């Protein structure tokens, strides 16, 4: 089981699944091997009914697609389509929040409201929207109108790109025609250009991909901003993670997926439904989190995290999960089958995201609280059905400190310098206490033993004094292995990083250091690390491609992660990916994405499947940036 | 060579290619076999880095994707993505025309103008735009603003759907939530819902696909309307087709691709550049057409058609093609390689559609005429370089009567009944002279011997008195085998159809019948047959799914053809596809698309690879509609 996951509770549940004959993601992976080399390398195209076209990586024919598409064209077109799909996911998340805010301030969804008015004012000022003498409701109405308008062509380019990156960075990208014209415009234009008999030049295609990745960034940043306006900006919180956060004696309700719009309401309504759950004979309603929706309610409300990503099925294997409430993205459709063996009620709520065999509750913001009650009532019923059943929850959980938004980080730092809060952090970079900054992002991938790359690379970087922040299921992997527990700072962090974490935490009324890794939220909250990095850039006078900041999608799975890696490259970062992406069938494209892109954006991909090597390479990139600033290392 | 193409000039040029060692689409196809069964059946998914996932059509494992995606989910998601790519192509075509019209009437692109003011007024009235007391330039400005606005969410659904279908049809589609909210909105939402861990219900996914296909329809209809405003509505014209339209003694310039925006300017400017071409020693500039751009200038200006689709390379094999001017869509990137053997200058003109090895001319509407001169000058130079070279143009050409827009058809019919022009046509349906109507649409596919399905099915339907109309490369296939030559009416058409064609043509000052097949334009001008069918629906009081109208993508290749077949099904038509689409790996999805979709839209797919069988099935569907109206058959 140790080749499947490094998580001990996941191993316990894999044993139970094998005992009980429940098929798992790892079993389906085992039945899939050997996987196809054409697809694995990118050398396969189906954008034509003349296809499929396979191109051998090496040897004799076939050497070219039927229409004459070369290997680099096929590879570049495939990658471009996956960037557009990732952009479309983060896009739809943010679009739906934009509609929710619009509905809220127009009196149509009373379950929603402006919870963060300082943020609303910040965003409106950054966008050039006038605040002075305006009603909050009208400022928010303008901010939502701008959000929706960034999806199409207009007078201006995408404001959630051009107003969130330092002007020098915007000038670099715009001299290469990389500034998106509208989010959905870019997605559709990718789909156009990559269809048969269109763009057939790898450089041209990859430039389009960089532009589309920035559309994805805009969607992430939009979603973050709007969820913060709607639901509050995260501040540091203490909670727990892993399967042991489940309780045999409560109604256990997992919120799963990505959009917090419904699950924040679920969190707030379950509090009221406590008394009714307890009339059914439960101790209460125990809302836990899975994947990014879970991270949203962990960041804002301290909801404990049950599990993430490749291991989501294992929550159900305990027999104590009574409801799994989905919205969309990264939900294994297998849950709906597995529920028939475990008694969990799987509930979808989004019209475009349904799974055959799952109960559907048609969620509308205009009836949010009503929907919530209905859904939790189903959960309560399911708990009744397992009154006295034996459950096996592994008694494994870690302590998690999280809620480190960029605003929270800046406030924490301001306790060391109120008038120039980024300065303490910059000072410790300059004197070597902080070697650089590494963002861990992305998901788990069944091909990599779960969390192994995240934890190995993290361990090496922390010993070398790299400040580590994390999002999405990368945050999830690090939190389930103790990396967000301050009590591990001694074992994990080199002396200088230890000193800075201790200084900031003791200055923040915690009596202890900050945790070894700063949890910055969901996959859309990858934009938060942009806002931090951008701010450092601005405070220092230099473009992003000169900062000792790096990013690692250590176990990337989802098309969203490919779009995110591509916009970490486009805004200027060295960007490790720890899973093989479908680029190795073409040397020209690999060369562009790992080398010559440096001469356009300053970022570049680092493709490295071995995590010790990947950590060396990330440390080398950080130290190259240090030397470029004239710093020691 | 006869198993490759049924076109005699294509066979001559295949012989020359084999002689001279030039690789062709058919050779690359031969090197591709045996093709992959997973892709061919749809049972393959790469929307995850955990992939590729192959699912055996039959047998043991693998039976499910790694994430638990079933076979019908994988198949439905693949098909949905190809509908969105087709929609994105027709979408971008129409978007670019919308921007061109906007630029024209704002004084920014003087090479463009309102050429059809009657059409502009029609469109503005159909859209609810006010015409009375308005400047043309301001009406057109409103019409372009509405065009651009149909790409995103707004007060209203997509007007190029809801104002072009009969209200009963709009009510049917809207009771199923199939009315698109914005063209690019639908494309992005498909990309969202089909990415990993989202929609996992085949019915839900296929309903999304129908909605996206209607976005594609909107894009087609928009593109038609705007090109008609900008460039004139086609009226009947006489021209020629096939390779013999090339002339050894002229500068031979092929316009190739889909957007007429540049090639109409090329047509008009080459007239002036005649004298300069003839100073180089040519007889003149001979502009010929390939694929849909060619069909646009054939429809409007009588430009002769050289070739289409699977056989486009053969134009270059003559050695007499001096320039091939591309915009985008269905251009085999092989042209750019083959040009090095044939001396043709391949010129791309669109920023998102470049081919490695081709000269790029950056075309801007604001400098259209200038760009044209530059491009034709390159053509002229290339002609000089082959002064005295031997060329082999096959002396094979057919006579083509074309330009049968819906307006042209209605005018022609109005010579038999001025006050009720659809009535003569309806009368002859009712008395059996016209059995029904069949639209041939789509491309050629290297798997089908070129034009064989189009010509076989056409022959059978014409003998049974079916009125046949055609677009795109289906129009191309029928025109190159004589089906748009009135002199073949006797050999081709049954007695009643012959009588109606003779009556209309002799009433239209032609002294002969109309041609056996009505050429209605490009792939976007598939919308023209909608406008005709809709009008018949409205004139008769019945929904489209009650008319004896059918559609056949007899040799479909491009993702655009899949979107077109899907919106011919969604607006209510029996819709034959003559190439295997990637649906056979899932019986549920095949059942939905060929049977149970009848109970939603009234249309259905007819998948039939044998053309004699396909013609039987199309005749049976037409006669089923006849019986449903209570007619004889
Ligand atoms: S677009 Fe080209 S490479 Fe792709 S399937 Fe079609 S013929 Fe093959
Ligand atoms: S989305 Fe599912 S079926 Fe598709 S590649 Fe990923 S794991 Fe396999
Ligand atoms: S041949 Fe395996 S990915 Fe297509
Ligand atoms: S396995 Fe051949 S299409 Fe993927
Ligand atoms: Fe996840
Ligand atoms: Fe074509």
């Amino acid at each position: 089981q140790n080749l499947k996951s490094t998580d001990r509770a996941v191993q316990q549940m894999l044993d139970k699944a094998k005992r009980e004959g429940i098929q798992t993601v790892w079993d389906r992976y085992e039945a899939m091997k050997p996987q196809c080399g054409f697809g694995e390398t990118g050398l396969c195209c189906r954008h034509c009914l003349q296809g499929p076209c396979g191109i051998l990586p090496f040897g004799d024919e076939p050497k070219v697609g039927i229409c004459g598409a070369t290997a680099e064209v096929i590879v570049a077109r495939g990658l471009d389509r996956s960037i557009a799909a990732g952009a479309a996911g983060h896009s739809g998340h943010a679009k739906h929040l934009a509609h929710t805010l619009k509905k809220a301030v127009q009196g149509k969804a009373a379950s929603y409201m402006i919870k963060d008015r300082t943020k609303l004012h910040s965003i409106a000022k950054r966008l050039g929207i006038p605040t002075e003498g305006q009603k909050d409701e009208d400022i928010a109405l303008e901010v939502a109108k701008a959000a929706l308008a960034d999806f199409h062509e207009k007078d201006t380019p995408v404001l959630w790109v051009t107003t969130v990156l330092p002007p020098s960075r915007v000038k670099v990208l715009s001299a290469h025609g990389l500034i998106p014209a509208g989010i959905d415009h870019e997605i559709a234009e990718i789909m156009h250009r990559t269809s048969m008999g269109c763009d057939a030049d790898a450089q041209n295609l990859l430039l389009g991909g960089l532009r589309c990745s920035l559309a994805d960034l805009a969607g992430c940043y939009m979603g973050t901003d709007l969820a913060d306006i709607l639901f509050g900006t995260p501040a540091p919180v203490v909670t727990e993670s892993n399967l042991g956060v489940l309780k045999a004696d409560a109604v256990n309700v997992a919120v799963h997926g990505h959009n917090p719009v419904l699950s924040d309401i679920i969190v707030s309504v379950s509090k009221e439904m406590e008394n009714e759950a307890r009339a059914a004979g439960a101790t209460g309603i125990n809302v836990v989190g899975i994947c990014c929706t879970g991270n949203e309610v962990l960041m804002r409300h301290g909801i404990p995290a049950c599990t993430h990503s490749v291991s989501q099925e294992m929550a159900m294997i305990t027999g104590a999960l009574d409801a799994m409430i989905l919205d969309y993205q990264c939900i294994q459709p297998s849950v709906a089958t597995i529920a028939e063996c475990t008694g969990t009620t799987v509930i979808t709520t989004m019209e475009m995201s349904k799974i055959t065999g799952a109960t559907h509750v048609n969620f509308a913001e205009e009836a949010a609280v009503e929907n919530a009650k209905q859904i939790l009532r189903l959960a309560i019923d399911t708990f009744k059905r397992r009154k006295g059943k034996p459950v096996e929850i592994p008694n494994i959980k870690t302590k998690v400190v999280a809620g480190f938004s960029t605003e929270a980080i800046i406030n924490a730092l301001s306790k060391l310098n109120a008038n120039d809060p980024l300065k303490p952090l910059i000072d410790n970079v300059v004197n070597g206490n902080i070697r650089g900054v590494c963002l861990f992002a992305g998901c788990n991938n069944v091909k990599v033993p779960q969390d192994q790359n995240f934890t190995t690379i993290a361990r090496k970087l922390l010993k070398q004094n790299v400040l580590v922040v994390a999002t999405g299921c990368g945050a999830g992997a690090l939190m389930r292995h103790g990396f967000m527990d301050p009590a591990n700072v001694d074992e994990l962090c080199g002396d200088g990083l230890k000193a800075v974490l201790t200084a900031i935490g003791e200055a923040n009324g915690l009596g202890g250091p900050l945790p070894p890794v700063l949890h910055m939220g969901s996959c859309v909250d990858n934009s938060r690390a942009v806002a931090l990095v951008a701010a450092l850039a601005n405070r220092l006078g230099v473009d992003l491609d000169r900062l000792p900041v790096v990013a690692s999608a250590a176990e990337a799975m989802h098309e969203k992660a490919v779009a995110i890696g591509t916009w970490a490259v486009t805004i200027g970062l060295p960007t490790h990916i720890g899973v093989l992406p479908p680029i190795t069938g073409s040397l020209p494209v690999t060369q562009i994405l790992t080398s010559s892109v440096k001469d356009i954006t300053g970022g570049y991909f680092i493709v490295e499947l071995d995590p010790e090597t990947a950590a060396d390479k990330l440390l080398a990139a950080i130290n190259e940036r240090r030397a470029g600033l004239g710093l020691p290392w």
